[PDB]
């Protein structure tokens, strides 16, 4: 419910912006969130990442702790470069020798004052000679349209390109108008594709104390830890660390809402998740309230599996204001710096 | 009274330690700010603690606390001249920002010295090389001889010692608590000093009774401080000498593991044997430091004091530590550090 | 030959006192060598390695001065674990973008004061768990795999030296035993049908270029660090592989290990002639330096040369000694159960 | 001059990387020299040492490779602390059972951007706790007064000064160059020293001529050294005839100044100790002609008659720091260049 204490980490953010590199995380001191990070690369991009770790919170903590040092090595923000760093991160994790176990979600957000066409399916961008996230979950198949933003009115004030890198079950939704849409697909034992990929490589699933586990240990078919299920004695990776990259464009006024599996558990239908996200308000001055709400009523339906939420309202223009607040009742981080108003929240 | 809410800032401290430099001021959000602890690039075994009691506004004070570490990094070494060189620099720039002048300052340099060198000493205070008078003598106390100390032949210095440098400029106080003995670390720059009183008046200054209180120029409740430029060697009255000095009083002292540094704004007092007695009798300890600080604020309010209250307390450990911890909470405004050879704590209440 | 030399002496005495050292030797060219490195916690192990740079030595220098941190992270010194680290070094090489790439040869020598039993074919050990011997791979005859018990075998009385060879490229490693010599590694280039079929099968295409068969008409190796332009970095498959060819052999005291860059073994070119020459070169525990240097001068057979020779001692030790000198640049190690030497062409 | 030299560059980068190092030069033959070293926890403070051994290199060689061990034990760099370590060393050396024989000269050089003040006798810094005499007057020079020097209000070196500590024990010499000026930093421990000859002779020891010149007890070439235990407090010598208590002096130098040192052989043939100062005064106030500077001293001492062995050292106190690192051990004869940050030193030996 209502909050009672807060501090102003503000000064910390001011010095960061000025140096061109920063990474603000928020762990509750199993999941760890990096509310917002900045790459030495592009001053126009902001990374937001989530790490839900199984069996420990050690691998997730490691992940969120070194990620910006790896992403800082991308030479361009695209699928293969993203995927390169991922396998590189997994590799070093195995060298960190920690009790394996962690999913991952990295959201890349870039603002383009003057965007130029690209090939699009609905709101998603097709990069190369493809199936939509929408076609994945139900959703009717559909036609790619050559989209020219140059002459698009809604792109009058620029647009926000979004790269979503997901390995696991953390979810990401784009909210726009009175509609909501998934930006990534869960890598669970639910999906028939993943389930089939695993079993077709010689992987066996088994119900263990109430839920499906790969080899009776991994609660995912795709994740960062569990090297006991990656090659090395297996011939193939049963649990993949290959981040499947997704790209979406967004207009000013839309919002990015993301969270760990916990934040989205207990919804009769995956359709009901979008309907519930498309229902909530979440205005610029209520981003945080929104982030916190998500946790609050996520505990009303009952699951205290870990819970982490994140909200970001996309701005019409830049604000030279700056503000970063941390508060408590679960932990809440608010960041209001130059073209983003964001916040995450996590209960115990 | 009792604490209700508190947040754990451990991540922020873990990161700072890794960077080799940090600041962290406790601010009540009225007139004072506290740099509970900060690191200097280079100085690995040194910590810093500062206190700023704002006069007619929190402006100058907040300015000082915001830049204090920016000047301390330009120290080639922690000296009396080197620190006084920085004071001038700060006071100089404070005027550049021309805010409503007004701020007392109490800065504490503490370094861990495993195997310190010999030094001429007047019971705990260290006499500089190359004309000495001690905080003790000054506060009109029995005057002792300077005696050469050999830490090689001293069992109390077996597990190292902490060297303390204090730069006082104002009425803030710093005491050293060693078992059931307690000692002052500086002289409050007030009209109660016959040394300060002489200086101001000789330079032409005029103290005068205003609203029951005696103020320099009937404005400044101190003979030393940052800002208050109408009495500095500033310009309009083309004063030929600082009536109010920005020249800090720097003193050195050594402590043993187990000792506690006790510090607070002039408001934390309204007793000086009393001050000493009280501190010498308080139950400071590793897992009590925070309480120790809170109690000090409580004790004074209880002692019916209306001025600003800010208290700081650090318990000097025997062995260096490995864990880390930082909490910020409310009942008043508290923040505590638990890193390495450091166990810090501070408090403030409007 | 021999005009001036130092005593990095103390330098090697304390690094030895910490269980971790990594002294390299480079020209003052393109290749660089870690004449000897020690990994933390493996007192009876020693690493030697050399890196041949292709198109600018920036990439090889990286590797030689980073290789140890990586090795210090391997759980056990075996095929899987070693390849494990190659995959990683390759990756961190990318993020530190340098042109070209490098060939690599790493040698791990471990002293077994008390051998046991291992399945071998000649001096080569077959890993516990389809073996193709190096000798057979080079043109030598197929030989039965046979169980060997070092337990009471006299040759192994004073103990044995187990050797792991990680090879990526065309650098060569050989074991000299008396007037005989065998190969511990084998290059994997385009001249290899098998290696060639790997590339083509993955969609890579070789094409002759100015008298030279090049992968994609750019790189000359099929395995090396770098050349990411042909790495999986649409390249959905690695064309140039960083995955090393690892092999194990065992040596008895008295025999020597001899390694060198492609330049060192350039114009003999009869897998057999290279071996004969080495078999024929005399090497006492007092001439390793002469050796290493000789190998470089003998290269004055119309040619970038770098050599490494090491004489495995019968005894447990003698003491500290590390000399560096010039005519060509040389580095010389002498501690515990080790007598090392390295040399390079200016 | 130089025919074959060689870059030890990388070693000094790694060494500077970590906090300490010590680079002795030796060979070509009883003396050893620590061209440069860095006590841990002590930036902008470098060391330079020289060990000239009598009939045997073992006593010198133990010192040159064990001194930085003791030096890192100094709780501060001053007389009391420097003298105490000499004690331990001479003590531990006795247990090494080496063929006694070696003089010593140690130079500590610290730079302070902002010097404060000291009581000074024309360049020499008088220590706190005053009957001060020392170098200049002791070498029979014009008496100069003790002044209260305030570096804070001194024009020269508004960019700092270099504090020099010399721990001399034996017949080696160390001089400070400044412009066209030459100045001694130590007094040799020989029979020529009225004080030394006096101390020894009042202690019971006797000088007597053996094969040419006179030696303490008929064996020692100097009155102070590290070995020669037969003359250290079995006769109940309750007084050290051959002391191992060094003569510690302190001086400051302005940037642009140079420090020059050498074994007794380097300065071997001069009609006077003034002749030496004169000569060294001729030498290039080396901006970076340092290496040749040292070299010349070798050749020249070889130009005058060479008797014992010869070793030289030169350091130039730069106006500014530097990021360029370079170390070159080379052989025209044996020599090594040292260039790093505020440092620029040169080593040299032959025999």
């Amino acid at each position: 419910m209502s909050l009672r204490h807060l501090y102003i980490e503000e000064g910390r953010t001011v010095c960061a912006s000025a140096t061109s590199r920063n990474r603000r995380p928020t762990s509750e001191s199993d999941d760890v969130v990096v509310v917002e990070g900045m790459l030495r690369g592009r001053p126009e991009t902001r990374v937001h990442a989530m790490f839900d770790g199984f069996q420990g919170r050690h691998s997730a903590m490691w992940l969120a702790q070194n990620v910006m040092n790896y992403l800082n090595d991308l030479r361009d923000v695209n699928e293969e470069e993203i995927t390169r760093q991922f396998e590189r991160m997994d590799g070093d994790l195995r060298a960190a020798n920690l009790p394996g176990g962690s999913s991952a979600l990295i959201i890349f957000v870039r603002y383009e004052k003057k965007p130029t066409e690209a090939r699009v399916v609905g709101r998603q961008i097709v990069p190369e000679g493809f199936t939509s996230v929408a076609e994945a979950l139900g959703g009717p198949l559909m036609p790619v349209v050559a989209m020219n933003f140059r002459r698009d009115p809604r792109a009058a004030k620029g647009i926000y390109t979004i790269h979503v890198a997901s390995l696991g079950n953390s979810r990401c939704v784009l909210k726009s108008g009175r509609t909501a849409i998934h930006l990534s697909t869960p890598h669970t034992a639910s999906s028939h594709k993943e389930r089939h990929r695993v079993q077709a490589a010689g992987g066996v699933f088994t119900t263990v104390n109430g839920e499906l586990l790969l080899g009776g240990v991994v609660p995912m078919t795709r994740a960062f830890g569990s090297f006991d299920f990656k090659k090395g004695k297996l011939q193939q990776d049963l649990v993949s660390a290959v981040p499947d990259v997704t790209t979406f464009f967004a207009y000013p006024g839309d919002d990015i809402v993301a969270g760990t599996a916990g934040a989205f558990a207990h919804f009769r239908s995956h359709a009901a998740i979008a309907a519930a996200i498309a229902l909530y308000p979440v205005s610029p001055e209520t981003v945080l309230d929104a982030a916190k709400a998500m946790v609050v009523n996520a505990k009303r339906r009952k699951v205290t599996k870990n819970i982490s939420t994140f909200v970001r309202h996309l701005p019409e223009s830049r604000t030279r204001s700056q503000k970063m607040l941390e508060g408590t009742s679960g932990e809440n981080g608010e960041e209001d710096f130059s073209i983003d108003r964001t916040n995450e929240l996590t209960q115990a």
